[PDB]
């Protein structure tokens, strides 16, 4: 299914996204994206909207 990533950065702001078979993959892909783009902190996860969150 549809996984989405909220960017909360003090430098980078923004709406991704991925397709993967769980959140704890999606997890994976999402924490090497904002890795990728120099983006790293508190992470929340909101299963009902699969959403995940960074913030700076």
């Amino acid at each position: 299914m549809q996984y989405k990533l909220i960017l909360n950065g003090k430098t980078l702001k923004g709406c991704t996204t991925t397709e993967a078979v769980d959140a704890a993959t999606a997890e994976k892909v999402f924490k090497q994206y904002a890795n990728d783009n120099g983006v790293d902190g508190e992470w929340t996860y909101d299963d009902a909207t699969k959403t995940f969150t960074v913030t700076e």
